[PDB]
C-alpha cells in the first residue's frame, strides 16, 4: 500500500534550442520566426517552455568595463529585446556562453567567422548577472575554451554554478543551468547538485552532416549513468534531431521514446518553421511526454537482451507498480521483443499493458508481454497496476546512516527515502552508497507531513551496504527495491579480494580494469549474458584488446561487438577464461592493490586467476 506521499521532483526542461537547425547563423529575426511557430504549432500546451539561444549572439566583445556588448544590427534593442518576445508568449528564454576564455564560436567557428574573446571565464558573476538582468532564464555553458585551456571540469563548473544561484538570487529569476561538457571528465560523477542537467556526449549531430540513428544510439547509450540522475538532476543526451530532414516518422517516434525512457531534456532542434503536421503531434504526444517528465525524475535502465540487438528499457514511474518500457529492435530483421515483469522489478501478478503510440491498452499479463518491432524501430508502453517486488525498510542506525542495507543480487535498486521539510525551499544532501562516488540529492517542500523522494543506487550483494547522508532534512527511513534486469555480479579476486572495476565510472573503449576496493558501484557490476560476455553498464563488454593472445594483453572495456575476445568461460576451478586465446583474467605480478591492472595470462594454479563472479 501507499502510505507516505511521494513527492514531485523538478523535471528535465522542454523547449527549442538554436544549434541543430542553424548552427552560428542566427539572429533576433531567426529567433523570432522560430518563436512563432513553436506557439502557431501548440508546443506550450504540451510542455514545451524554452527558447534557447546557442551559439552565434555573441562575437566576444565586452566594453572597457567588461560588460559584453552585441551587434544591434543583429540584435536590434539588445538582448533584453528578445528575452522581451519570448517572454511575451509566456515562454523562457535561454542563452549560451563557454566556462572558458574563449567560445566554440572561436575554437571550431561553424557558420560565422572566429569569435575571440566569446567565453565568460575571469567574468562568471559579471556575465550571469548580466545574463538574467536582461531577462535569460536559462544558460547553457560550453567547453570549448575549458578543454582548449586544460581546466578542470568538475571544479570549474562548481564555480560557475555558484555564479549562476547568485545571479539568481540578486534579480529573483530563477537560472537554469546546462552543463555542456560533452561527457568528458565523467561529469555524471559531479554535476548533480551543480546544475539540473550535463551532457554526457559529444554532439547528436555536426552541422553539414544528416542526422543519424547510429550518432542517436550512441549518444542515449552514453547517457545512461542512473546513479547520477535524480531529484531534478538529469542526463543530457543532447538536443532532439526529431523532424530534422532525412528522419522519418518511426525514427523520430523511437527517438522520444529513447529520450523520454531516460527522462532528457526535449530540447527541439527542427526548423519549427516547416515542421509537418505528424512531427508537431510526435513531438506533442502527450502519454509520451508524461513518461519523460515523470514526477518521480529517474533514469530508466536496459532490463533485458536475451538476443543481441533485441533490447528491453524499463524506467520506474511514479505511484506503484508503474513502468514504462521500450522494446528497442537494433538489428536488420523485424523481431519479437519480450519484457518480464520481474525484470521490471514487479511480481508475477497482473498489469495492464499500453502501447503510448497507438493511445490504447493492448493486453493484461501476470508474467511479461511481447511485441513484434520493426528493424531499428521501437515500441513504447506502459505496464501498470503491477504489484512491486518485496522491497526491505530500514532505519537510521546512526545520525544520517542507514546500514545492514540487503541485496539478493549485485545490481540496481530503487530508494525512497521518507523525510519532512517543512519550509517552502529545496534542501540538499550529499549521499555515499558504501565506498561509491558520492552524488547530492534534492529534498523539495513537502508541508506538515512527510513525504519521500527517489533514487536508484547500485548496491553489492549482501547485507554490507550502506547508505549515508550528510546534510539536508533529517530522514525518517528508507525503503529498498530491486531492479532485477538491472542484475550483475562483482568479480572478486580470491588473493586480493578486491573487485574488477573501470576507473571512476569511466565508459571510454580501452580502459584497462582494475582492482580495487569493492563498493558495489555501477562501474563494478557486471552482467554475464548467454553469449559469454561480461558486461559493464548495460553495453560496455570486457575486452582482451585487439585480440590479443599472448601474455600481457590488457584486458578493457569496449562496445559490444559479438567477437571471441569478448567471450568468457566461467571455469569450476575459479579461473575466467578468454575464449579467443584460452588466456587467464589476471591481476597482473599477482598484485593486490588498487590500481592493480587486469591481464591475460596463461593460466595456471596461482590465486591471481581465480574469481568469484555470483
Amino acid at each position: 500500500a501507499v502510505t507516505t506521499r511521494q513527492i514531485t521532483v523538478p523535471s528535465a526542461p522542454m523547449g527549442w534550442a538554436s544549434w541543430n537547425s542553424f548552427a552560428a547563423k542566427i539572429d533576433y529575426s531567426v529567433i523570432k520566426k522560430q518563436v512563432d511557430a513553436f506557439v502557431a504549432a501548440g508546443l506550450p500546451a504540451a510542455g514545451y517552455t524554452y527558447i534557447n539561444i546557442d551559439e552565434g549572439w555573441w562575437q566576444g566583445t565586452r566594453d572597457s568595463a567588461g560588460n559584453i556588448t552585441v551587434d544591434t544590427a543583429e540584435w536590434p534593442g539588445g538582448m533584453s529585446a528578445i528575452t522581451a518576445y519570448i517572454h511575451s508568449k509566456g515562454l523562457k528564454a535561454g542563452i549560451y556562453t563557454d566556462a572558458g576564455k574563449d567560445g566554440c564560436g572561436y575554437y571550431y567557428p561553424t557558420g560565422r567567422p572566429a569569435a575571440p574573446g566569446s567565453g565568460s571565464e575571469g567574468h562568471y558573476d559579471q556575465d550571469m548577472l548580466q545574463f538574467s538582468t536582461w531577462g535569460f532564464d536559462f544558460v547553457k555553458v560550453d567547453w570549448c575554451g575549458g578543454d582548449a585551456e586544460g581546466l578542470d571540469a568538475a571544479t570549474t563548473y562548481k564555480s560557475i554554478s555558484d555564479a549562476v544561484g547568485r545571479a539568481a538570487a540578486t534579480t529573483g529569476r530563477p537560472l537554469t543551468l546546462s552543463i555542456c561538457n560533452w561527457g568528458y571528465q565523467n561529469p555524471w560523477n559531479w554535476a548533480a547538485g551543480q546544475a539540473p542537467l550535463w551532457r554526457t556526449s559529444t554532439d547528436i549531430i555536426y552541422y553539414g552532416n544528416q542526422p543519424s540513428m547510429t550518432s542517436l544510439l550512441s549518444n542515449f547509450d552514453q547517457t545512461l549513468h542512473p546513479t547520477a540522475q535524480h531529484t531534478g538532476y538529469y542526463n543530457d543526451p543532447d538536443m532532439l534531431m526529431v523532424g530534422m530532414d532525412g528522419f522519418t516518422a518511426a525514427q523520430n517516434r523511437t527517438h522520444m521514446n529513447l529520450w523520454a525512457i531516460s527522462g532528457a531534456p526535449l530540447l527541439a532542434g527542427n526548423d519549427l518553421t516547416t515542421m509537418t503536421s505528424e512531427t508537431a503531434g510526435i513531438l506533442k504526444n502527450p502519454e509520451v511526454i508524461a513518461v519523460d517528465q515523470d514526477s518521480r525524475g529517474l533514469q530508466g535502465v536496459k532490463v533485458a537482451e536475451d538476443t543481441t540487438g533485441l533490447q528491453a528499457y524499463g524506467k520506474v514511474l511514479s505511484g506503484t507498480g508503474n513502468r514504462a518500457v521500450v522494446l528497442l529492435n537494433r538489428t536488420s530483421a523485424a523481431h519479437d521483443i519480450t519484457v518480464r515483469w520481474s525484470d521490471l522489478g514487479l511480481t508475477n501478478a497482473s498489469a495492464t499493458v499500453r502501447d503510448l503510440w497507438a493511445r490504447q491498452n493492448v493486453g493484461t499479463s501476470a508474467t511479461g508481454y511481447t511485441a513484434s518491432v520493426p528493424a531499428g524501430g521501437s515500441v513504447m508502453l506502459t505496464v501498470t497496476g503491477g504489484t512491486e517486488a518485496a522491497g526491505g525498510a530500514y532505519a537510521a542506525t546512526s545520525t544520517g546512516r542507514y546500514t545492514g542495507v540487503t541485496a539478493a543480487s549485485t545490481g540496481l535498486n530503487v530508494v525512497d527515502v521518507a523525510y519532512t521539510n517543512n519550509t517552502s525551499s529545496a534542501r540538499t544532501a550529499t549521499l555515499q552508497v558504501n565506498g561509491q562516488t558520492a552524488t547530492t540529492v534534492s529534498f523539495p517542500p513537502t508541508g506538515a507531513s512527510a513525504g519521500t523522494v527517489s533514487v536508484e543506487v547500485s548496491l553489492s550483494k549482501g547485507s554490507a551496504n550502506t547508505l549515508a547522508l550528510s546534510g539536508g532534512p533529517a530522514t525518517e527511513g528508507i525503503t529498498v527495491r530491486p531492479l532485477p534486469g538491472t542484475n550483475g555480479a562483482l568479480v572478486t579476486g580470491k588473493q586480493s579480494g578486491r573487485c574488477a572495476d573501470i576507473y571512476n565510472n569511466t565508459i571510454t573503449n580501452g580502459t584497462q580494469a582494475e582492482l580495487w576496493d569493492c563498493n558495489g558501484g555501477p562501474n563494478q557490476s557486471w552482467t554475464y549474458t548467454s553469449r559469454k560476455e561480461l558486461v559493464l553498464y548495460g553495453n560496455k563488454c570486457l575486452d582482451a584488446y585487439n585480440l590479443g593472445t599472448t601474455n600481457g594483453t590488457k584486458v578493457v572495456i569496449w562496445d559490444c561487438n559479438g567477437q571471441a575476445n569478448q567471450k568468457w568461460n566461467i571455469n569450476s576451478d575459479g579461473t575466467i577464461t578468454n575464449v579467443n586465446a584460452g588466456l587467464c583474467l589476471d591481476a597482473y605480478n599477482a598484485a593486490t592493490a588498487n590500481g592493480t591492472s587486469l591481464v591475460l595470462w596463461s593460466c595456471g594454479t596461482g590465486d591471481n586467476q581465480k574469481w568469484t563472479v555470483t
